[PDB]
């Protein structure tokens, strides 16, 4: 079940993208994708900086950022990522139809098909959301752009439930191209059907358990061991006082050793 | 099955949102919401001005917008809104964790829980939704907000079936208050259990058939009877060189008798 290394999965991958981060991950020996999820563009780019050189993705949430600009935002951001080595990752759960979702992706005010490598969506919409997006981004890039399908949630009373993941997983088949993998809890199988689905699962931390308002942490450990590729830690990282700097060598360490005793699985 | 007319549901209605929808329905004799999903801040108050006394709500999708702006877009809406009376809805369709639907809710760039006297939001991440954006509002505004939740989508493939639909109903039944209904294709019933509930159905169209990325219309007066209480029209309004001043009178019109004809139904 354990599967192939990052260096294989890269050269082995159909997506430029999922193959750059997978080396990303060999290059740098990290699994960790930073969640740091700030309001202001300031502390952004400052735990970027301070992340930058242990994290292989950076998951953001710009409209969560009181002050974005294209300029000010993601120029710097784009710098950031080309300096330290690591992919983008706009968390935006595109869940509308595709002819919305095509203008809220590549346009708008964020114009987050323009310098996301990697964005994600619901699955609920139906499969027209990853042609919408696909194309989206086709139409405003020449990159390479790759898409995760949110299978499973890591919150209290999460919908994404056998049925509703089984859907999702299905939207995901119909481009091994452009969909990369899925955000999810655990493992999704289709390694048979010639998948390499990353696994990326936040909802991750060593010290907390969570909540306040539905969340629920799983160690470092319990998710890797569940078959995750990647591990994606908010408030974990920089919350609650923390710093930023000692906690990303931390979970990267954590999360990279955790890699390696699960490669060394045989079943 | 058959519900009460719109004037007594106004008095009947826990929530003052839903209440005073209502009240503008049976003012102004209208059951139509537009979506007028446009670019720019400019053609869309042109659009607004013009539908303006025929809706009684306006649904919009401001990151959409191109140049959007408190004071050039929000400002002027919130005018347009008191000048020709009908209530504002930001079809956001917030699915995140209950923590980061709360940052996209009340701040970010948009502050949309600032002036949206109305949203909605995914059953997909649990009840830590209605809890995150309920909580969210009443940390930045006094004002009364109201939330609907996603049911069922119009586009073809939606997840939204059967026992996705039901965990979906069940989140709104956690506050009557709050939740005002539901933007789904049907009645949702509730009646039963004491929940007046809204049902907001978009995919409405007397032209188009649909499409060309998922999209899927049904006739005013094919929703009505389905136990539509608002319909919600976009680009059948204002888009393919249409006149949206005339379609809106067209299809404010055509919805209100598809009402007053359900309202002699007795069974
Ligand atoms: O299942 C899910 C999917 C997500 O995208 N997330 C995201 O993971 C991020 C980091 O979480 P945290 O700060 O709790 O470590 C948040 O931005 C969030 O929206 C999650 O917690 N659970
Ligand atoms: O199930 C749904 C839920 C929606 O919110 N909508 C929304 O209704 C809107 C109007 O659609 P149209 O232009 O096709 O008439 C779009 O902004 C869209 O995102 C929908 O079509 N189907």
């Amino acid at each position: 079940m354990h599967k192939a290394t990052y260096k294989e999965r890269a050269a082995t991958h159909p997506s430029p993208v999922a193959a750059k981060l997978f080396n990303i991950m060999h290059e740098k020996q990290t699994n960790l994708c930073a969640s740091l999820d700030v309001r202001t563009t300031k502390e952004l780019l400052e735990l970027v900086e301070a992340l930058g050189p242990k994290i292989c993705l950076l998951k953001t949430h710009v409209d969560i950022l009181t002050d974005f600009s294209m300029e000010g935002t993601v120029k710097p951001l784009k710098a950031l990522s080309a300096k330290y080595n690591f992919l983008l990752f706009e968390d935006r759960k595109f869940a509308d139809i595709g002819n919305t979702v095509k203008l809220q992706y590549s346009a708008g005010v964020y114009r987050i098909a323009e310098w996301a490598d990697i964005t994600n969506a619901h699955g609920v919409v139906g499969p027209g959301i990853v042609s919408g997006l696909k194309q989206a981004a086709e139409e405003v890039t020449k990159e390479p752009r790759g898409l995760l399908m949110l299978a499973e949630l890591s919150c209290k009373g999460s919908l994404s439930t056998g049925e509703y993941t089984k859907g999702t997983v299905d939207i995901a088949k119909s481009d091994k191209d452009f969909v990369i993998g899925f955000i999810a809890q655990r493992d999704m199988g289709g390694r048979d059907e010639g998948y390499d689905w990353l696994i990326m699962t936040p909802g991750v931390g060593l010290d907390d358990k969570g909540d306040a308002l539905g969340q629920q942490y799983r160690t470092v450990d319990d998710v890797v061991s569940t078959g995750s590729d990647i591990i994606i830690v908010g408030r974990g990282l920089f919350a609650k006082g923390r710093d930023a700097k000692v906690e990303g060598e931390r979970y990267r360490k954590a999360g990279w050793e955790a890699y390696l005793r699960r490669c060394g699985q045989q079943d």
